[PDB]
RNA sequence: GCUACUAA
C-alpha cells in the first residue's frame, strides 16, 4: 500500500519523542504524508502530472506567458495542481478528511479570489477541491464541469496502514493531557440545553434520601456539588470532574497497590479441572437430582426418543393409493390375538373397507377434491355428507367415520380413555442413568437401531438435492457427494424422509379431521402407514406399519406393540399427542439430519458414518425437552473440563441437572459424561502453528489441525476445530418454543420475587471494602468514573453534538423509529368494563363449540379474579405505534423536540409498571423480556443513548460494534498480542541467546543461563457475568449521571428523578399466570409468589435494586468497562514490580466478557500469577457490584469465547454449522421466490463464518428442496413446471418461476438469487460476441448486444429474455405468489383502529382523507415529519387489508399446512401479470403456466429490448458492473492449503421523506434542493412522470366519472419506486473470513473468488483488465496504464532475481522488443512509461535503456544535483534492472511486484545454451524466492527447463542464473506457556546462490532418476544399457506426445548431458534390431511391443507409479495403433 | 371463531 522507508521511520520517532510539543509535530507531518500520498496516486488515476504547492500566480504563465506577471493582478494562493482545456482553467487542492466542512471552507476561500483574473483574463476558472473520507473510502467532488470530463476514476487508496501509526502515537503520548491539549476542532464545544427548570423533587425523594444514608459526609456534599455544576459556566469543562478525582486519590492509589502486591501473596493453587474433581461434582448431582425428580429404573416409564416406527417397504405388493387403502383394511381386520385395544384396531379396519367397490371410491372421492378445488374459498353453507361403502362410510379421500354400531361400547371407550387420552383427568419421572443395566438397555436400543437401518434401501440413492445439485457439489469436494450417497444409500435416509413426508401428510389431513372422523395418512413407503384419531392445535396420531417378518421393525420407545394378521405382521405404536410446531420440525427433520451428518464427516476419515447417522436421527427427530437439558450444558462442561483456570465441581454440582425421560437421553448423558474427563488427559494434545510472520500481519498462523483428540458422540479421533464443532454445535439441534407457556410464567414469575425478597430480608448495606455480594466500593467507583469519563471526553469534545444528531434528539418523536414501531406496550388505567364483556363472549363461544362435539361423538373467569383480587391494579397490551397517535390526540405529545418532552415525561410519569412475557427460545434454561409503559420508553431511551455515543469512544466495548463485526476485533486484538509477545521476548533473551550459540563446546554449561531468563506468558479469561441485571447495586449509576461532563445541571436533577422512581417500580404479573393459580387445589407449601402478593392480594410486586433486563445495557456496560480499566491498572502496575511488560485487552458486552492478559517475566514461576490474575479479577468486578460466575468462565492459553464468536490463536472461526441448520424452516410462507430468498440468506451467512462450498452448496439443495415441498413444485409433484416451460431442465426455468439457482457460489455469497438471472446474461456475453471485444471488460461486451440477430437464439433463450424485460424489470422480484382469504382478527385494544371505524362509518370523512392525501403525496410511502402527517398517514394505513392483518401473529405451522392445502386450489390473480403485457378472478398453479404461455407466445424479442435487460440490471448497478467483470475477467492462479485464515471487511459499490415533499411542490425548505436535480433526471431519462400521467388520464375515459382508488393507487406506486432512489441504503458491517487480508475491492475480489472453489485448496485471482467500472459513460484508459507498471515491475525484478547478472540488459533487451504481457506488447507497454509523467518510479529500468533524461532525475530529487555521466561512472560495478545508485549510498526503486503474475508472459523461446528462460517465466514451482524450497525441489519441475541443441557439461550451460544470494525462511521457538516457533525471511550468506541450488537439486535429484532406470547391475554407461535407453527414448518420439513420455524422454537428456554423453543422444533413432531394413524405414512394432513388456521395472519412489503408467500407456497406445475397426464392405471392394 | 338465514 504505502511506502516502507516512511513508516520504519515514523514508528522510530514515537519512541524516540518523550515530550507531548514533540509528538505534536508527529501528528502534523503524519497528516502530509496521509495528503500527498492521497495526490500521488490520484495524479495516475487521472493521467495529469503531479506538482505540489505550485503558485497560481506561476500557473498563468504556463497558459498566457505574453502579459508579466507584475501588471497583471493575479490572486496569491497555493493550489495544489492544475489543467487547462476547453478554454477553462481547474483548480486542484486535494484534501483527506471524514467530512467535506474543511473542503467548503477552502472552495469560497479558492472561488472568491480566483475571480480578480477570471474577468481581467475574459478565461473561468473552475475550483475542483477533491476530498476521499479516510475510513469508509467515497470520491466528493464539488466541480460539476469535471464529473463530465471524468465518469469513473481509480480509487484504491490504504489508509488502514496509516492508522496504524496513530494507534502507536495515542498509546504512549495518548495518556498525558500535554498532547491531548494539541488536538482540538473548537478545545470543547457543548450545544443546547435539552430543558430550561430543573427538579425539586428529585432532593426531596425517598430514595435520594436513602442514597446519601449510605454514603459519607465528604461524599454528600459532592455529590451535591457535582449536580448543580455547569461545565459552560466555568472556564474548563474539566472543572469538577478533575476536582472530585484528586479527592478520591488517597484511597484509590493505595487500593490499586493493594490489589497489585498481592502478586507475592499468590500461589500455584487455582481452580484447575482434574479426574477426581470432575468425578466429585457428577456424586454431588446424582444426590441432588436422586431428590429433586423422581427416580425409575423400570423401562415402561420411558418416552419416545422418536414418535415414529419404521419398518421394510414391500415391493411384492402395488404402490397405489387405493390398493394401499384396502391393503391396510384387511390388515387391521385380520389382527389375531388378545390385549387391551385388540377388537378396537379391529373394528377401525371394518369402518375403512372399500372391496367390491373399489372404483366408488376412486369417482366420489375425485368429485369432492373438483368440488373444493373450482372455488378461491373454501365451500361454505353446503353440507358434507358420506356415502356407504361395504361397512365403510367415506367422508373424504383416506378420510372415514366412527361407526358407533360396528364398535362396542367398552370397546370404542377403551381406545379413546386409555388409549387416545381424551377424558382422563407428584415430581417429574425420568431414569436412572447410573444404572449400568439401565445405560445397557439404552445401548441396545441403539444396538438395535444400527443393526437395522445399516442396511441399504435397495432404491436407487437419486433425490431432487443429489439429482439437481449433485453435480455442484462433485465439483465443490468429490469426497462429500460420496459422503451424500452413502447416507442416501442406507435406511437412515428412507426412515426420516418417510417420516418427514409421511408427518407433512399427516399435518395435511389433520386439518379437516372432525371429531366423528379417523382419517389415515400414507406415505412413499407401502408397508409404512399412520391413523390420525379424532382430536379434542393438537395432531393426535398412530404409526401403523406393515413389517415384513416378526421384529424386523424399528422401536425407538414410540411403539405400543407387534400383531400377527392372517398374511404378515402389522405393528401399531401408543398414540402421539403432539403439537403442529413440532410436527413442523419432524418435516424439515432431514434437512437438519443430511447437515448434522456431512458436518460430523467433512474432512474426517476415522469416523463411522454408520455411527454418526446412528445418532443423528435421535437428534434431528429428537423433539422432547429431556435432550436440551444435555445439548446446552455440555458446551460449558467439555470447554470448562478441557481449560486451565476453570471450576468443574461448582457447575456439574448445580448448573448441571440431567432431565432423561426419553431412553436416547440416558445413552446421551453418558457420552457427554466420559467426554468430560477425555478432555483433561487431552488438554496437553493441543498444538500451536509454526507461525510465519515478515511484518503486517502473519500467513500460517492459529492452532495446529492434528487429529490426536478423539470425538465425543460416536467413536474416532477429531481436530480441534472438529473438537470445538463436535462440543458447541450440539446446542443448535436444539427446538425453539418447546417451553410451555403454562409453566414458563410461573418459574420466570418465580425467580423474579425470590431475587426481589433476598434483597428485601438480607442485602440491607449498599457500599463495601472488604468486597461482597450486591456491593459496590463507592470511593474506587467515584475515581474510576472520573477518570474514565475525562478520556472519553477529552477524545472527543463535540460529544453532546454527536448525541443530538446520531439519536434524533432535537427532531419530533414522529420520525424515531422506536416510537413509530409496531411493537408490544403496555397501557395503565381502568379497562374492567372491556376486559369482561370480551372474556363472556370468548366463554359462551366455549359452549358453542362444545354443543356440536355432544351430538356427533358423545365423550366430552376475569370476572372471579377482579372480585377476589381488591388491590389489582388494572392494565392492557397495545402496540407502540398505536399509544404515540393515543397520545397525540389526547395532547399530551407535541411537535416539540422528543428529548425536550423526555425531560418533562421524567418529572411528569412518576410510578414505573413493567410486565414479562417469555422468549422460550432453544435454550433448556428459559429467558425473560420486560415490555412496561410507553412513558418509561421515553426516559430510557435518553438515559440508553447517551451511554451508547459515550461507549463507542471506548475501543473496550463492543454492543458499540454491530453485527459479526467484533469477529475481526477478537482477531485484531489477539495478533496484538502475539506479536507483543515476540517483540518483548526478543528484546529482554538477546543477551543470555548470545552466549548459547556462542559455547554450542560442552553443552551441559548453557542450560544453567537458559534456565534464568524472561519467560512468556498469554492467557484469555473467556468469562461470562452471573445475574447481570438482578445481583447488581443500581445506586452506582446515579454517581454517571453526577459526574458527567455534557449534561446541564437542570438535565441532572431530572434524569436521576426518573430512576429514583425505576426504584420503586412495580411488576405487573400478566393474568395468564394469575389465571393458574386462580383455580386452587391445595396451595404449594412455601409460595414465593402468595408470600411477596400477601395471599394472592395485589398482581403487583415492588422491584427496586433489579434494574430489568436488557433497559440498561450501555450504561451498566461503561461501567463494566470502567471496571476493567481498574483491572489493567491493577496488574499493570503489579508487572512493573517483576520487572518486565505486560499487554491487559477487555473486550465488554453488558454480561458476556474477555479480557486477554500478554505478560513477559524475569523473576517468579507462572503458574503463581496465574492464580494471582484470577484473583484480582473477581476483586475487579466485586468492587463495582458485578459478580463474575467462576462456574461457566474458563480460561485458555489460545481459544476466546466472546458472544460465541471464536477466535484461536489468530485464526478466527465461528461454528458455520449454527447457519446451516437454519435452511429448514426459516420464512413465513409467501411465495417460491419469497421463501427461498431468507433460506439462501441463511446459507450466505454461514460463508461470512468461515465454512466449505461443498456444505455451503448442500444448504443451498436443502432450501431449494423445502422451498419447492411447500408449494409442490418438486420434480414429480403436481405444480412440477419442466414440461410446462420450454427448458432442458430447472438449471434454465427462471427462479422467479421457481427452478433452481444456476450460478457460481462466488456470486450467490456476493449478491444472490438475483446472481441466477445475472449468469443467465454473463453466459451470452461469452458466445454471441466475436474474438475482440470479448477480452476486453464487459461495459465493451454490452455495446454488441445491439449488433446481433434475434433469429439466432433458442426456444429457451428467447423465453428467460421476455419475462426479463416485460415482467422482472419493475413490479424480492417476484410473479407467482398464492393470496389467501384471511380475517382481519380482533382489533380492539387498538385506540388508533377506533378512528379508522368513526372516519369510514361518517359519509364523506373517507373520501376527506384521500383528496388531503393527493396535495401532500409524501405521507402515503413515509410516515409524517409533523402530527397531523404522521397521525393522519396512521388511519390512512388501514386501507390496506395487510396493514391490517400485520398487527396479527399467524402461526408458521399452520401458515406451511394451508400454503400445501391452497396449491391445487385458484390463488394467483393473473390480473396482476398481464396488467404489463396489457400496458377472469383467481387462477390456480398449472393453469398459471398455461395461461403464461399463451401471453408469452404473443411478445415481440427485438434487438433493443434486450438492450434495456444489459442497461436496468448490468449497466445501472455499479456492483453488478464489477461481479460480471471478475467473473470474465477472472484467471484462477496457484491452488495453496488454506493455511493462514484471516477477517475481511466487504467493500463499497457506490435526505429521505423532506426531498419527496420537495418534488411534490418544486419549492423546498440549500443542499436539499441539489439532490432534487439528479431526482428530476432519474424521472425524465425513465420517462415515468408522463407515462404514470398517461395511465391515469386515460383510465377516466375507460372507467367514466372520478376513481379516487386508482388517483392514489397508481399515485403511490410512483412514489414508493422514488423511496429506493431517494432514501439510501446504509452500508452494514460484513465481515467474511479468507486466507488473506483484504484492504481494498480488488483484493476482496480475488481472495473471495478463490475461497469458494475448492475445498482442499484456495487459489489466487489475477485480471486482464480493471474489473472497479463505474457505469456506461466511461468507457480502458486507467486499466492499460497499470498493466505497465505491472509488467516492467515484474520483468526487472525477475531479471534481476534470477538471470545472471552478467548478461541481464540483453535479456531485458530481447524481452521489450518481441513478448507481451496481457495480450499487450511490451514496446507499447515501455512506450505507455516513456510517454507518461511519473518515469521517476522506473528510474533503473530507464537508464539501462538510454532513455533516462535530467528532467526525470530533477524530478525524483524534488519528490523525496546529479548528473547522467555520474550515474554511468557509479553504476558501473551494479548489475541490477530493479536498482542503481543515484548517489554515495542511495540506490533507485523499481517497487518489487507479485511473482504469480509471469504466467502472462507471451513470447518466442530464449535459449541459453541448455535453459529456456521462457519456460522459466512460465513455470510455477522454480520461481519461489526461497533457497530451500528451490533447493528441495523435484526433477519433474526442473525437466520443463531445457532444450540444449545439443549442448555439453550441464555445470557450464548454468552460468546464465544470479549468482547472487537468496533469502531462507528461519524459525525460533519464543519461550511462552504456549510455546510455538516464529519463522520469518533473512538474507542468508553467499552460497546460498540460485546457481548452486539448482545444481545441488540437479544432483540429489538426478541421482534417485540414474538408479530408477539402470534396467541392469551397471548404471548410466555400458552401451549395453544405453541401447535400453535408447530403446525407451526412441518410442517416446514415435507413438504420441502426451505428457508423463515427455517428462522422462527430458530427465534423460538431463541425465545423460551431466555424464558428458550428449555427443550422441540427439543421434538416437530406432536400433538396427527393430528396423528390419535402415533404408526401408519399416517398424516391427512386435519387437517393441516385446521390448516394453521385457523391461523390468523398479518400485522406488517418486517414479514407481510414473514409469507403470508410462509402459502401460505405451503398450495400450501401440496396441492401439493396429486396431483400426475397418468398414465391413470396405475389403469387399478392393479384392 | 369463519359462513348463511331467522329473531330482539
Ligand atoms: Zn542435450
Amino acid at each position: 500500500g504505502m511506502d516502507y522507508q516512511e513508516y520504519q521511520q515514523f514508528l522510530a520517532r514515537i519512541n524516540t519523542a518523550r515530550d507531548a510539543c514533540v509528538a505534536k509535530d508527529i501528528d502534523v507531518d503524519l497528516l502530509m504524508a496521509r495528503h500527498d500520498y492521497f495526490g500521488r496516486e490520484l495524479c495516475k488515476s487521472l493521467n495529469i502530472e503531479y506538482r505540489n504547492d505550485v503558485p497560481f500566480i506561476d500557473i498563468i504563465l504556463d497558459i498566457r506567458p505574453e502579459v508579466d506577471p507584475l501588471t497583471i493582478d493575479a490572486p496569491h494562493i497555493t493550489p495544489d495542481n492544475y489543467l487547462y482545456i476547453n478554454n477553462v482553467l481547474y483548480i486542484i487542492d486535494y484534501k483527506v478528511s471524514v467530512s467535506n466542512e474543511s473542503s467548503v471552507i477552502t472552495y469560497d476561500k479558492y472561488y472568491e479570489l480566483t475571480r480578480d483574473i477570471s474577468d481581467r483574463l475574459s478565461i473561468p476558472i473552475e475550483i475542483v477541491i477533491i476530498r476521499i473520507d479516510p475510513v469508509s473510502r467515497d470520491l466528493h467532488i464539488n466541480s460539476d464541469r469535471f464529473k463530465e470530463l471524468y465518469p469513473t476514476i481509480v480509487v484504491d487508496i490504504n489508509f488502514n496502514q496509516f492508522f496504524d501509526l496513530k494507534q502507536l502515537l495515542y498509546e504512549k503520548f495518548g495518556d498525558d493531557e500535554e498532547f491531548l491539549l494539541k488536538v482540538a476542532h473548537g478545545d470543547f464545544t457543548l450545544t443546547a440545553p435539552w430543558c430550561k427548570t430543573g427538579c425539586p423533587e428529585f432532593w426531596k425523594h425517598p430514595i435520594y434520601k436513602e442514597f446519601k444514608m449510605s454514603m459519607p459526609v465528604p461524599e454528600r456534599r459532592l455529590f451535591e456539588e457535582s449536580v448543580k455544576f455547569n461545565a459552560y459556566e466555568s472556564e474548563r469543562w474539566n472543572t469538577n470532574l478533575v476536582k472530585i478525582r484528586e479527592y478520591t486519590k488517597k484511597d484509590y492509589s493505595e487500593h490499586i497497590s493493594k490489589s497489585a502486591k498481592n502478586i507475592f501473596l499468590a500461589s500455584g493453587f487455582y481452580k484447575q479441572p482434574n479426574k477426581n474433581e470432575i468425578s466429585e461434582g457428577w456424586t454431588l448431582m446424582v444426590e441432588r437430582v436422586q431428590d429433586q425428580r423422581e427416580i425409575s429404573k423400570s423401562l415402561h416409564d420411558q418416552k419416545p426418543s422418536i414418535h415414529f416406527i419404521w419398518g421394510a417397504h414391500n415391493p411384492g405388493n402395488s404402490n397405489n393409493a387405493t390398493f394401499k387403502l384396502i391393503l391396510l383394511s384387511k390388515s387391521l381386520q385380520s389382527i389375531k390375538g388378545i390385549s387391551t385395544y385388540t377388537e378396537a384396531f379391529k373394528s377401525l379396519g371394518k369402518m375403512m373397507d372399500i372391496g367390491d367397490k373399489a372404483i366408488e371410491y376412486e369417482e366420489f372421492c375425485m368429485s369432492l377434491k373438483s368440488k373444493a378445488r373450482s372455488s378461491w374459498k373454501q365451500i361454505m353453507n353446503k353440507k358434507l355428507e358420506p356415502k356407504q361403502i361395504n361397512n365403510a362410510l367415506v367422508l373424504w379421500e383416506q378420510q372415514f367415520m366412527i361407526n358407533n354400531d360396528l364398535i362396542d361400547k367398552s370397546e370404542k371407550l377403551k381406545l379413546f380413555k386409555n388409549f387416545c387420552g381424551i377424558g382422563k383427568h407428584s415430581k417429574p419421572k425420568i431414569l436412572d442413568f447410573d444404572d449400568a443395566n439401565m445405560y445397557l438397555a439404552s445401548l441396545t436400543m441403539m444396538e438395535q437401531s444400527k443393526k437395522i437401518l445399516s442396511k441399504s434401501n435397495g432404491l436407487k440413492p437419486d433425490n431432487f438435492i443429489l439429482n439437481e445439485f449433485g453435480s455442484r457439489i462433485k465439483d465443490a469436494n468429490k469426497e462429500t457427494y460420496d459422503n451424500m450417497h452413502k447416507i442416501f444409500e442406507t435406511g437412515y435416509w428412507q426412515c426420516i424422509s418417510d417420516f418427514s413426508t409421511l408427518m407433512k401428510n399427516i399435518l395435511s389431513v389433520s386439518q379437516y379431521n372432525r371429531h366423528n372422523t379417523f382419517r389415515i395418512a400414507m406415505c412413499a413407503n407401502n408397508n409404512v402407514f399412520a391413523i390420525v384419531f379424532p382430536s379434542a392445535a393438537t395432531v393426535v396420531y398412530s404409526i401403523i406399519v406393515l413389517h415384513k417378518e416378526e421384529e424386523n421393525i424399528f422401536n425407538p420407545g414410540c411403539l405400543h406393540g407387534t400383531f400377527k394378521c392372517m398374511n404378515g405382521y402389522i405393528s401399531i405404536s401408543r398414540a402421539i399427542r403432539l403439537d403442529k410446531e413440532r410436527c413442523q420440525r419432524i418435516v424439515s427433520s432431514p434437512g437438519l439430519f443430511l447437515t448434522t451428518c456431512l458436518l460430523f464427516k467433512h474432512d474426517n476419515p476415522t469416523l463411522v458414518m454408520s455411527d454418526i447417522m446412528n445418532f443423528s436421527i435421535y437428534t434431528s427427530l429428537s423433539i422432547t425437552k429431556s435432550v436440551l437439558s444435555l445439548t446446552e450444558p455440555a458446551r460449558y462442561m467439555i470447554m470448562n473440563s478441557l481449560a486451565i483456570s476453570s471450576n468443574v465441581k461448582d457447575y456439574i454440582a448445580e448448573k448441571f441437572s440431567p432431565y432423561t425421560k426419553t431412553l436416547f437421553s440416558v445413552y446421551m448423558t453418558r457420552l457427554i459424561k466420559n467426554a468430560c474427563f477425555d478432555a483433561y488427559d487431552q488438554r496437553q494434545r493441543v498444538q500451536l502453528r509454526d507461525i510465519y510472520l515478515s511484518d503486517y500481519d502473519i500467513t500460517q498462523k492459529g492452532i495446529k489441525d492434528n487429529r490426536e483428540l478423539t470425538s465425543i458422540w460416536f467413536p474416532g479421533s477429531v481436530t480441534l476445530k472438529e473438537y470445538l464443532t463436535q462440543i458447541y454445535l450440539p446446542f443448535y439441534f436444539n427446538a425453539k418454543g418447546l417451553h410451555e407457556k403454562h409453566h414458563v410464567m410461573v418459574d420466570l414469575a418465580k425467580t423474579i420475587l425470590e431475587i426481589e425478597c433476598e434483597q428485601r430480608e438480607n442485602i440491607k448495606e449498599i457500599w463495601s471494602t472488604n468486597c461482597t455480594k450486591q456491593t459496590v466500593n463507592l470511593k474506587i467507583l467515584i475515581h474510576s468514573l472520573c477518570k474514565n469519563l475525562l478520556a472519553d471526553t477529552s477524545r472527543h469534545n463535540h460529544l453532546r453534538n454527536r448525541i443530538e444528531n446520531r439519536n434524533n434528539f432535537r427532531r419530533s418523536i414522529t420520525t424515531i423509529s422506536t416510537f413509530t414501531s409496531s411493537k408490544s406496550c403496555l397501557k395503565i388505567g381502568d379497562f374492567r368494563k372491556e376486559k369482561e364483556l370480551q372474556s363472556v363472549k370468548q366463554k359462551k363461544i366455549l359452549e358453542v363449540q362444545s354443543r356440536k362435539m355432544r351430538l356427533a361423538n358423545p365423550m366430552f373467569n376475569y370476572e372471579m379474579l377482579r372480585n377476589a383480587m381488591p388491590n389489582y391494579t388494572d392494565y392492557i397490551s397495545t402496540k407502540v405505534f398505536d399509544r404515540l397517535y393515543e397520545l397525540l390526540d389526547k395532547k399530551v405529545l407535541t411537535d416539540k423536540p422528543v428529548i425536550e418532552q423526555i425531560m418533562d415525561m421524567m418529572i411528569d410519569h412518576k410510578k414505573f409498571y413493567f410486565t414479562f412475557f417469555n422468549k422460550g427460545q432453544k435454550t433448556s434454561k428459559d429467558r425473560e423480556i420486560f415490555v412496561g409503559e410507553y412513558e418509561a420508553k421515553m426516559c430510557m431511551y435518553a438515559v440508553e443513548r447517551i451511554a451508547k455515543e459515550r461507549c463507542k469512544l471506548n475501543p473496550d466495548e463492543m454492543i458499540s460494534e454491530p453485527g459479526d463485526g467484533k469477529l475481526k476485533v477478537l482477531e485484531q486484538k489477539s495478533e496484538q498480542e502475539i506479536r507483543f509477545l515476540v517483540e518483548t521476548t526478543r528484546q529482554k533473551n538477546r543477551e543470555i541467546d548470545e552466549a548459547i550459540e556462542a559455547l554450542a563446546s560442552n553443552l551441559g554449561k548453557i542450560e544453567k543461563l537458559s534456565l534464568g531468563k524472561a519467560k512468556g506468558l498469554k492467557m484469555e479469561i473467556n468469562a461470562d457475568m452471573s445475574k447481570w441485571s438482578a445481583q447488581d447495586v443500581f445506586y452506582k449509576y446515579f454517581w454517571l449521571i453526577a459526574l458527567d461532563p455534557i449534561l446541564y445541571p437542570q438535565e441532572k436533577e431530572r434524569i436521576l428523578y426518573f430512576m429514583c422512581n425505576y426504584m420503586d417500580k412495580e411488576l405487573i404479573l400478566p393474568d395468564e399466570l394469575l389465571f393458574n393459580l386462580l383455580d386452587q387445589k391445595v396451595a404449594y407449601q412455601n409460595d414465593i409468589i402468595a408470600t411477596m402478593t400477601n395471599q394472592l392480594n395485589s398482581n403487583t410486586v415492588l422491584i427496586k435494586r433489579n434494574w430489568l433486563q436488557g433497559n440498561f445495557n450501555y450504561t451498566s456496560s461503561y461501567v463494566h468497562s470502567c471496571a476493567m480499566s481498574v483491572y489493567k491498572e491493577i496488574l499493570k502496575e503489579a508487572i512493573t514490580l517483576l520487572d518486565g511488560s505486560i499487554l491487559v485487552n477487555s473486550l465488554v458486552h453488558s454480561d458476556d466478557n474477555q479480557t486477554s492478559i500478554t505478560i513477559v517475566q524475569d523473576k517468579m514461576e507462572n503458574d503463581k500469577i496465574i492464580d494471582f490474575a484470577m484473583k484480582e479479577f473477581e476483586r475487579a468486578c466485586l468492587t463495582f457490584g458485578c459478580q463474575a460466575n467462576m462456574k461457566k468462565t474458563y480460561v485458555t492459553n489460545c481459544i476466546k469465547e466472546f458472544v460465541s464468536l471464536f477466535n484461536l490463536y489468530g485464526e478466527p472461526f465461528s461454528i458455520y454449522g449454527r447457519f446451516l441448520l437454519t435452511s429448514v424452516g426459516d420464512c413465513a410462507y409467501i411465495g417460491p421466490y419469497e421463501d427461498l430468498a431468507s433460506r439462501i440468506s441463511s446459507a450466505q451467512t454461514a460463508i461470512k463464518h468461515g465454512c466449505p462450498p461443498s456444505l455451503a452448496w448442500v444448504s443451498i439443495a436443502i432450501s431449494h428442496w423445502m422451498t419447492s415441498l411447500t408449494y409442490n413444485m418438486l420434480p414429480g409433484q403436481s405444480n412440477d413446471p419442466i414440461d410446462y416451460f420450454p427448458a432442458e431442465n430447472r438449471k434454465d426455468i427462471p427462479i422467479e418461476l421457481n427452478g433452481v439457482l444456476d450460478a457460481p457460489l462466488s456470486m450467490i455469497s456476493t449478491v444472490g438469487l438475483e446472481s441466477g438471472n445475472l449468469y443467465f446474461l454473463i453466459k451470452l456475453l461469452s458466445k454471441y460476441t466475436p474474438v475482440m471485444q470479448k477480452r476486453e471488460s464487459v461495459v465493451n461486451q454490452i455495446a454488441e448486444v445491439k449488433n446481433w440477430k434475434v433469429e439466432d437464439l433458442t426456444d429457451n433463450e428467447i423465453f428467460r429474455l421476455k419475462i426479463l424485460r416485460y415482467l422482472v424489470l419493475d413490479a424480492g422480484r417476484s410473479i407467482l405468489t398464492p393470496r389467501k382469504f384471511t380475517t382481519a382478527g380482533s382489533l380492539r385494544k387498538l385506540y388508533s383502529f377506533s378512528k379508522y371505524q368513526d372516519r369510514l362509518s361518517s359519509p364523506g370523512g373517507m373520501v376527506e382523507l384521500f383528496t388531503y392525501l393527493l396535495e401532500k403525496p409524501e405521507l402515503l410511502v413515509t410516515k409524517g415529519e409533523d402530527m397531523k402527517d404522521y397521525m393522519e398517514s396512521v388511519i390512512f394505513r388501514y386501507n390496506s387489508k395487510r396493514f391490517k392483518e400485520s398487527l396479527s401473529i399467524q402461526n408458521p405451522a399452520q401458515l406451511f399446512i394451508e400454503q400445501i392445502l391452497f396449491s391445487h386450489k385458484p390463488v394467483i390473480d393473473f390480473s396482476g401479470i398481464r396488467d404489463k403485457y396489457i400496458n377472469l378472478g383467481k387462477v390456480t398453479f398449472t393453469e398459471a403456466y398455461r395461461l403464461l404461455m399463451r401471453d408469452l407466445s404473443s411478445l415481440e424479442l427485438t434487438n433493443d429490448d434486450i438492450q434495456v435487460i444489459y442497461s436496468y440490471i448490468i449497466l445501472n448497478d455499479p456492483m453488478m458492473i464489477t461481479i460480471a467483470n471478475t467473473h470474465i475477467l477472472s484467471i484462477y492462479g496457484s491452488p495453496q492449503r488454506r493455511m493462514g485464515m484471516s477477517c475481511s471487511t466487504m467493500p463499497e459499490f457506490r435526505s429521505p421523506a423532506l426531498v419527496l415533499r420537495a418534488y411534490s411542490k418544486n419549492n423546498p425548505d440549500t443542499e436539499m434542493a441539489r439532490d432534487l436535480v439528479h431526482l428530476k433526471e432519474f424521472v425524465e431519462n425513465t420517462n415515468l412522470e408522463e407515462k404514470m400521467k398517461v395511465r391515469i388520464a386515460m383510465n377516466e375515459a375507460e372507467k367514466g366519472q372520478r376513481d379516487i382508488v386508482f388517483e392514489l393507487k397508481e399515485m403511490t406506486r410512483f412514489y414508493q419506486v422514488c423511496y429506493e432512489y431517494v432514501k439510501s441504503t446504509e452500508h452494514k458491517i460484513k465481515v467474511f473470513i479468507l486466507p488473506a487480508k483484504s484492504y481494498t475491492t480488488t483484493d476482496f475480489c480475488s481472495l473471495m473468488q478463490g475461497n469458494l472453489i475448492k475445498d482442499k485448496e484456495w487459489y489466487t485471482v489475477h485480471y486482464l483488465k480493471q474489473i472497479l467500472s463505474g457505469g456506461h459513460k466511461a468507457i480502458n484508459a486507467t486499466s492499460e496504464q497499470n498493466i505497465a507498471f505491472e509488467c516492467f515491475k515484474l520483468i526487472t525484478h525477475f531479471a534481476d532475481s534470477f538471470i545472471d547478472s552478467l548478461s541481464r540488459s540483453a535479456f531485458l533487451q530481447l524481452i521489450i522488443d518481441e513478448f507481451s504481457y496481457k495480450d499487450v506488447k511490451v514496446s507499447k507497454l515501455y512506450d505507455i512509461i516513456k510517454n507518461g509523467y511519473n518515469r521517476t518510479d522506473f528510474i533503473p529500468l530507464l537508464f539501462r535503456t538510454g532513455d533516462l533524461r535530467q528532467a526525470d532525475l530533477d524530478k525524483y530529487d524534488a519528490m523525496k544535483r546529479i548528473l547522467i555521466r555520474s550515474l554511468d561512472y557509479l553504476n558501473n560495478d551494479i548489475f541490477s534492472l530493479s536498482r542503481i545508485k543515484v548517489g554515495l549510498d542511495e540506490f533507485a526503486t523499481i517497487k518489487k511486484a507479485h511473482f504469480s503474475k509471469m504466467v502472462s508472459f507471451e513470447g518466442p523461446p530464449i535459449k541459453t545454451g541448455l535453459l529456456d528462460l521462457t519456460e522459466l517465466m512460465k513455470s510455477q514451482d522454480l520461481l519461489n524466492l526461497n533457497y530451500d524450497n528451490i533447493r528441495n525441489s523435484n526433477l519433474i519441475s526442473f525437466s520443463k527447463l531445457i532444450c540444449c541443441e545439443g549442448s555439453d557439461n550441464i555445470n557450464d550451460g548454468l552460468e546464465f542464473l544470479s549468482d547472487d544470494p537468496m533469502n531462507f525462511t528461519e524459525g525460533e521457538a519464543i519461550h511462552s506457556t504456549p510455546i510455538f516457533n516464529i519463522y520469518y525471511s533473512k538474507r542468508g550468506e553467499r552460497h546460498m546462490t540460485y546457481r548452486n541450488a539448482i545444481k545441488l537439486l540437479i544432483e540429489r535429484e538426478t541421482k534417485i532418476f540414474e538408479e530408477a532406470f539402470t534396467f541392469s547391475e551397471n548404471g548410466f554407461i555400458s552401451p549395453e544399457n544405453l541401447g535400453c535407453l535408447e530403446a525407451v527414448v526412441s518410442l517416446i518420439k514415435l507413438l504420441k506426445t502426451n505428457e508423463w513420455s515427455t517428462v522422462i524422454d527430458k530427465c534423460i537428456h538431463i541425465c545423460l548431458i551431466k555424464n558428458g554423453m550428449d555427443h550422441m543422444y540427439h543421434s538416437f533413432d530406432v536400433p538396427k534390431c527393430f528396423m528390419g531394413n535402415p533404408i526401408t524405414r519399416d517398424i516391427n512394432w512386435v519387437m517393441f511391443r516385446e521390448f516394453i513388456n521385457s523391461l523390468p521395472g523398479t518400485d522406488i519412489p517418486p517414479w514407481n507409479v510414473m514409469t507403470e503408467n508410462f509402459k502401460k500407456k505405451c503398450i495400450a497406445l501401440i496396441n492401439s495403433k493396429f486396431e483400426t475397426q475397418r468398414d465391413f464392405s470396405e475389403f469387399t471392394k478392393l479384392m
